[PDB]
């Protein structure tokens, strides 16, 4: 549930909402329409609305006079779990005022005849397959198929602000009556079960027409809707991340609220014989990553012992060393052709080679009394992406990954490619998409099957909010387009 979050709605709209429906303890978060990408929580305390702005430049949710967070249910949901914590006075979020707009859900496509809906079900649709749309006058149409084959159309109406299929409940919103639906569905007098099994693919391109899909995104915009409906399906990727909430761990993290998953993190065993198995680190599957922070002074010994016994040969970082005079990440490599240790491990910095985009750094990586242990590791520093949003053009990353990729087929049983940036989850999570994205374009050419949210929250399970902006989002397709056309 992220009802709580309203994408169509005004300062005003949300004052009104939160005095009239609301009561003190009442919140609500929307997008920005004052600065577009920022964020407002509206919290009602004591009769009154308090507007609190929310930022995210592309590296995390920045709550203002509050903490960092990978996502915005992962910011409301530790305000509703940790009182007294959002401020001099104590702001508490208490009760989620939702919200009935069906426009961020997968199956409501607005505007759409019904011949046209049933093209979409019987081109692309399956069994279970569903999509609600608008009548053809104020009301709307839920169309279905089943087989293994038809389309049914269930007639909805809106009858004083209520919903429903003609008889039975009358629904505050069409997400309540289709949530209902899904649980408990329509049995058709001849024994057809009307299963709303899941909402139509219709994000699903074939690689060789992303120039078409880009131009119809690009129309009022597409991006900002598919982008915000992805946003919406984050309530069901809170994953448990305790070894990360564990007092021995937390120092060992950059943001105390961005934290690996459980079931993903990565485990080191090197073990100095209390708690040395933790590192602020996810594995990726779709070749493998690893997604991770910008090493602290405290975690660079870590980061090497990760390195190591996960067998990689290259890691790409993506971000300077010092962003806006702060520390993003710490110097982990030794100067070029110095030696250094970390721990255990045993660091040489054989050569640099500078490029425009990016630094190559050739290092030289061994456990210390263990010569035979030695390996080469590549690292890939990319230096040219703005403090702010992302490149104006694709061809310098694209570029870049290249590089990356040909490098690590080159390597015989190569370990997972290390991905880091700050909180690891923006850049890094738009670095290991367009690789992820590009890597099914190689093996299976331009005549392929690409889902850019389908992959964006299949890489959401595996690490909290990995791609963090719309901008990012956009510049996924920009460079899978890019891709595609240098070809
Ligand atoms: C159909 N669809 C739309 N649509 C439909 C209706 C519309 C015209 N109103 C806007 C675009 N947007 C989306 N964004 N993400 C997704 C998505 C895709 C795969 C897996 C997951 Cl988990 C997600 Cl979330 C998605 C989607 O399925």
């Amino acid at each position: 549930s992220r009802r709580w979050f309203h994408p169509n709605i005004t300062g005003v709209e949300a004052e009104n909402l939160l005095l009239t429906r609301g009561v003190d303890g009442s919140f609500l978060a929307r997008p920005s329409k004052s600065n577009p990408g920022d964020f407002t929580l509206s919290v009602r305390r004591n009769g009154a609305v308090t507007h609190i702005k929310i930022q995210n430049t592309g590296d995390y949710y920045d709550l203002y006079g509050g903490e960092k967070f990978a996502t915005l249910a992962e910011l409301v949901q530790y305000y509703m779990e940790h009182h007294g914590q959002l401020k001099g006075d104590v702001i508490e979020l208490k009760y989620p005022l939702n919200c009935a707009d069906p426009t961020s859900e997968r199956w409501f496509h607005g505007h759409l005849s019904g011949k046209e809906a049933e093209k979409l079900l019987t081109e692309k649709g399956k069994h279970g397959s569903f999509l609600v749309r608008e009548s053809q006058p104020g009301d709307f149409v839920l169309s279905v198929r089943t087989g293994d084959s038809k389309v049914t159309h269930v007639m909805i109406r809106c009858q004083e602000l209520k919903y429903d299929v003609g008889g039975g409940e009358r629904f505050d919103s069409l997400t309540d009556l289709v949530e209902h639906y899904k649980k408990n569905p329509m049995v058709e007098t001849l024994g057809t079960v009307l299963q709303l099994k899941q909402p139509l693919n219709t994000t699903r391109i074939n690689a060789a027409e992303i120039e078409s899909r880009v131009r119809e995104l690009s129309k009022l915009q597409g991006f900002w809707e598919e982008f915000e409906t992805l946003q919406q399906q984050e309530c069901k990727l809170l994953y448990s991340r305790k070894e990360g909430q564990r007092q021995e761990n937390k120092n060992k993290n950059r943001y105390k609220n961005i934290l690996p998953f459980d079931h993903t993190r990565v485990v080191l065993h090197d073990g100095d014989p209390p708690v040395s198995d933790y590192i602020n680190a996810n594995i990726i599957m779709p070749k493998s990553y690893i997604a991770t922070q910008g090493c602290l002074q405290n975690t660079v010994n870590d980061f090497w012992r990760m390195v190591f016994q996960e067998n990689s040969r290259v890691i790409v970082m993506t971000t300077k060393e010092v962003e806006r005079g702060k520390s993003k990440c710490v110097k982990y490599w030794p100067d070029e052709y110095a030696l250094k240790e970390y721990g255990v491990m045993r660091v040489r910095n054989v050569k640099e080679s500078a490029a425009h985009d990016y630094t190559l750094r050739e290092l030289k990586l061994s456990k210390v009394g263990q010569g035979n242990t030695e390996r080469t590791v590549w690292q890939y520093h990319f230096r040219t992406w703005p403090d702010h949003g992302v490149p104006s053009d694709p061809g310098g990353v694209l570029d870049f990954l290249e590089e990356v990729h040909h490098k690590q087929e080159s390597i015989m049983d190569a370990g997972p490619v290390v991905v880091h940036c700050s909180a690891g989850i923006g850049r890094t999570g738009t670095f290991i998409v367009i690789d992820i994205l590009i890597d099914i374009i190689r093996e299976k050419g331009v005549d392929c099957d690409i889902d850019v949210p389908k992959t964006i929250q299949m890489v959401r399970s595996q690490r909290s909010g990995m791609v963090q902006t719309e901008a990012q989002y956009r510049f996924i397709y920009m460079a899978v387009q890019h891709y595609i056309e240098t070809l």
